[PDB]
């Protein structure tokens, strides 16, 4: 792809051509967009954030990562069609252009790029990180139990071979710890999403105790409404509701985190299908599955700016 206009949106690509692109994007939108470099992943991978933004100095933000787990491609390529989406949209769709104009949007495509690596060299389904754990044969960390939110409670291993292991200790992973420091550094951080796949769920906190957040009437029906707008492109069918009351008890969860750093908007959505495909979903749902997914989110983006 010569231009972002070239790059096709309807396959799945390598890390290669997904660092590339964001260097195309910033190439043509160079007021809009900025690529910083947040940390680097176990295997020196550089670890990208792109910042779509109209100036202002640290404006309220949006944080929204995809493919900390590797193998849930539908995510990667979900976000880079959203990149691609806010340079198109801005100026054009009303509501998206007042978000922009007030606040900033920060996207992290490729969370786990050593993870996303593997899963195009050896291993499609790998979903961990590729940390070398000490007493082990057994290599990498589930980075969506790492955080430090329940922290090596019910609902992680602590098997280093299990594909749930939480790791030595909260943020031992630097692609965690990389969010973790930018986020509280920054300091004006109102939403969080986290974007993982499969089971089509919009889940608020929390997953690792059963007590009940103070929000949860206001997040119920966030996300009562972001479920309504999704479905309404394709009919694609949502359920929404506390992780452990939805899914089961799952501990050192990034939405967990985040809300308890006070990120009153923190979801997390496990985009389509239900099992048919799983993981391996036909690139011929990227570009429905990214543009159901939009409307949910720019769902959310709207509430948060007015609240
Ligand atoms: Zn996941």
């Amino acid at each position: 792809a010569r231009s972002t206009n070239t790059f096709n949106y309807a396959t799945y690509h390598t890390l290669d051509e997904i660092y590339d692109f964001m260097d195309l994007l910033v190439a043509e939108h160079p007021q809009l967009v900025s690529k910083l470099q947040i940390g680097r992943s176990y295997e020196g991978r550089p670890i990208y954030v792109l910042k779509f933004s109209t100036g202002g100095s640290n404006r309220p933000a949006i944080w929204i990562d995809l493919g900390i787990h590797s193998r849930e491609w539908i995510t990667q390529a979900t976000g880079v069609w959203f990149a691609k989406k806010f340079t198109e949209d801005y100026g054009q769709d009303p509501s998206f252009t007042a978000i922009l104009d007030s606040m900033d949007i920060f996207l992290e495509i490729v969370t786990n790029p050593d993870g996303f690596a593997f899963t195009h060299s050896q291993n499609r389904l790998w979903r961990k990180t590729r940390s070398v754990t000490s007493s082990s044969l057994c290599v990498g960390v589930d980075a969506n139990r790492n955080w430090d939110a329940g922290f090596g409670k019910a609902g992680a291993s602590s098997s280093p071979c299990s594909e749930t292991y939480h790791g030595k200790y909260a943020n031992s992973e630097v692609e965690v710890k990389s969010i973790v420091d930018f986020v509280k550094d920054h300091g004006n951080f109102k939403a969080f999403l986290s974007i993982h796949s499969y089971s089509q769920l919009l889940l608020y906190p929390y997953g690792y105790t059963t007590q009940s957040i103070p929000d949860k009437t206001e997040l119920n029906q966030v996300a009562k409404s972001a479920v309504e707008a999704l479905k309404s492109l394709y009919g694609t069918s949502y359920k929404y509701g506390s992780i452990i009351t939805t899914i089961y008890q799952a501990s050192g969860g990034s939405i967990d985190w985040s809300y308890n750093q006070g990120i009153k908007y923190s979801f997390t959505f496990e985009l389509r299908d239900t099992g048919r495909y799983g993981f391996l979903l036909p690139a011929s749902q990227i570009i429905p599955t990214a543009q159901e997914t939009w409307l949910g989110v720019l769902t959310i983006m709207e509430h948060t700016l007015n609240n």
